């Protein structure tokens, strides 16, 4: 994982890469979905990337809800796939999916 490095995936969320030495990954994340109540804050991503790939996970604080990604690098593109653990009844719930997130600088 170069650091430090930018990248962005097709949803327009950012990844600022701060660090990434003795693998870990220090990072921040902010999220752009117009109507998610914690678009538009940067929280801290942290993970681990090995030979293997990488994961990171982001924690949207002030929304109950966390994302973990896991993926690889290859080049410029970094494939992930998705997992979000949320609470709207207030009920907990679970949602699946797809990023690839795209080197800026």
């Amino acid at each position: 994982l170069p650091a430090p490095s930018y990248w962005k995936n097709e949803r327009g969320s950012e990844l600022l890469i701060w660090s990434a030495n003795s693998g870990t990954i220090q990072g921040t994340f902010t999220n752009h979905a117009q109507g998610f109540a914690c678009q538009g804050i940067p929280y801290p991503a942290a993970g681990s990337v090995s030979p293997t790939g990488l994961y990171f996970v982001v924690t949207f604080a002030q929304c109950n809800s966390f994302t973990r990604w896991v993926g690889t690098i290859k080049g410029s593109q970094m494939p992930t796939s998705w997992t979000l653990f949320y609470v709207n009844k207030g009920k907990p719930s679970r949602l699946k999916g797809g990023d690839i997130f795209t080197r800026v600088w």
